[PDB]
């Protein structure tokens, strides 16, 4: 029986999990937090907490059959997009994208070097969470700006959550008992971060993220779609910087920005209590993500599933039917019997009679990174 | 007759209309170019001015004759403090200065469009018209960003939307059109020509539009980007060192169709298309992609929609636009039919199928004509 860690190394904490990527189970899961005055100073002795978590509960990495160390890396650039078997030439490469995720790539790379140290006898694979987007048609992966100016400085759609938008598609074809070239399909993965994917065949038509993760649906902290002129509006009339604006944007707007809270549990409560900032603060979010639907039908033409996931996709009943309530004239009808608080498993929450199906399908990112790392190693 | 002069004042041209309000008459159309130039025998807006009362001369027009009871000025933002047409005067003016900050380029010449005007015809009345009055009432989910609430709310950060004459105007020419009243329809409008943008209509209350804090936001324009992620600014200081104030000119001068491609005239995109230029086929098909999402997402918004109209310079005469635009729709209720579709015939005319279940429009817009019916409906009669 074989086994590959899954890494996912931030700035201040550090994930881990080691699974079995035949069967799926998950032999042990945790997450190293806080990296003034903490025990844990900086990455190195990170890994080593995580060493000691997982012999706590019965696990030796010499006994456990581990053939692969898998670490996830948040942009990939023009240049980085299959899974991609790691040495010293490949690491000092990559490098260079820093300029586009500077607060993201750069501890992904120390949580490189420090695996690699202290396991030099395993085989090292990085998964770049743009990856299932390089291939997306011209039409949309191209800004209408300056030309010359674009290429030299490689700017376009770049699109992220990628192994999300890919497994569950997957998926959704299984629950079917369709094949998934001949289908097309619209995903929506619903989290701390959110957006949406358009999706023909194995092939991806258009999503909502763009050259960094901050464009598109509302979400926790950040702003989704927003006019570019704030940049330099907020210069001139506020004296702020761009630094700072560009902070507001990611850290001080969305959900909380609007009405204080992130936790989204505690926005139904404070509506129920007469609260009207809570109350604006669902509508903003609900409004922007019936027009993403709406416009993914347009490009699609012709629309066979529509799937929700991720934390609160698969859980909050109240969003998923505020967003398709009244339209039933474009193709969709929901099941209020099905669309039920407290279900599990992938599930059919439309009528029988909807034109287009609708469902939830869980996501399970660490296990789709563990498949592709032993198919790169052959096999 | 009645007639109202309507004035449109540029930083270097100035362009009005002599028109009858009840008949839809014309009596003379111009513009006076090259103003500051060295070249130019109108060194400023005061002389522009008298260059067109000479011209009307020219064109038949006994101006102490012509039955004139207003001056009309089109005035591109009205914040939140003016949106219905407004009769002028000195403390209304002190007023406008103030919002300039949110249109730094278009707003200060129409004011001097304004104070020339009051100088010289000081016995008849002046109205303003704001291009963003028809949406200060957007729904306050359509309306409101999502950023820092103190903030937007101290400096009056907001969705406004523009090209609202035309939207309004095209909206109650459809329901005409149709025999229908306009207080029972849900519409579309898209309004393509130098500037584009789309709305959502429910009878008499827009619910949406694709312009924002700024003519910037939408559909991709003649030389503007339209949407695109706030995180150009940051990458660009960043990465090539350039101002704030360098990337803000390029994004509106500099891309759309003619950043990506070099040109301007739609007609001379055609004949590069059709002769097989690969950077042409690009552009066309960037702008194709970004009006069939606009569309995609108005239909949601809306629920149920009962016609969708096409309009401006390209709407109007660019068959080739409207088939790329809506055809695959069929499964939405669109169905489009070649022979009503074809260049030629001028005025309102349906372009659907007769059994499509939502009909589609061609729909001439007269933005000159919608702003004098607005100045003799404030002035009581």
């Amino acid at each position: 029986a074989r086994r590959v860690l899954v890494i996912n190394s931030g700035s201040s904490s550090l994930k881990f999990q080691l699974v079995d990527p035949e069967s799926g189970v998950a032999a042990s899961t945790g997450i190293v937090e806080r990296i003034e005055s903490s025990p844990v100073p900086d990455h190195d002795a990170a890994l080593r907490r995580a060493f000691d978590m997982l012999a706590g509960d019965g696990v030796d990495l010499n006994t456990a059959g581990l053939v692969a160390v898998g670490h996830r890396v948040v942009h990939g650039g023009n240049t980085f997009y299959r899974p991609t078997v790691l040495d010293d030439a490949v690491i000092a490469r990559l490098h260079e994208l820093s300029e586009l995720a500077p607060l993201h790539n750069p501890p992904a790379l120390l949580g490189i070097e420090v695996a690699r140290r202290l396991l030099p006898g395993i085989a090292h694979v990085a998964v770049f969470d743009t990856g299932f987007f390089h291939d997306l048609p011209p039409a949309a992966a191209t800004y209408a700006i300056d030309r010359e100016l674009a290429d030299r400085w490689q700017i376009r759609r770049y699109g992220f959550h990628g192994t999300s938008h890919r497994y569950v598609s997957e998926q959704a074809a299984a629950f079917l008992d369709r094949p998934l070239r001949g289908l097309k399909q619209i995903v929506l993965h619903l989290g701390n971060g959110c957006s949406a994917s358009a999706i023909a065949g194995t092939r991806p038509l258009d999503t909502s993220m763009g050259l960094t993760p901050l464009e598109g649906l509302v979400m926790g902290t950040r702003s989704g779609d927003i006019d570019p002129s704030v940049v330099s509006y907020l210069c001139h009339t506020a004296g702020m910087g761009v630094d700072d604006v560009e902070s507001m944007l990611n850290h001080r707007s969305g959900v909380v920005g609007l009405s204080g809270v992130r936790d989204f549990r505690r926005l139904r409560e404070l509506i129920e209590s007469g609260d009207g900032a809570a109350q604006l603060a669902y509508s903003v979010f609900t409004h922007r993500l019936r027009k993403y639907i709406g416009a993914y039908l347009a490009v699609l033409g012709h629309t066979d599933v529509i799937s929700f996931t991720a934390g609160i996709g698969e859980n909050d009943a109240a969003v998923r039917r505020d967003a398709v309530s009244g339209m039933e004239e474009l193709g969709i009808v929901l099941d209020e019997r099905r669309n039920l608080p407290g279900a599990k498993g992938a599930r059919q929450i439309s009528a029988d009679d909807s034109p287009i199906t609708v469902l939830v399908v869980p996501t399970n990112e660490e296990l789709a990174i563990a498949r592709d790392c032993v198919r790169v190693l052959g096999g």
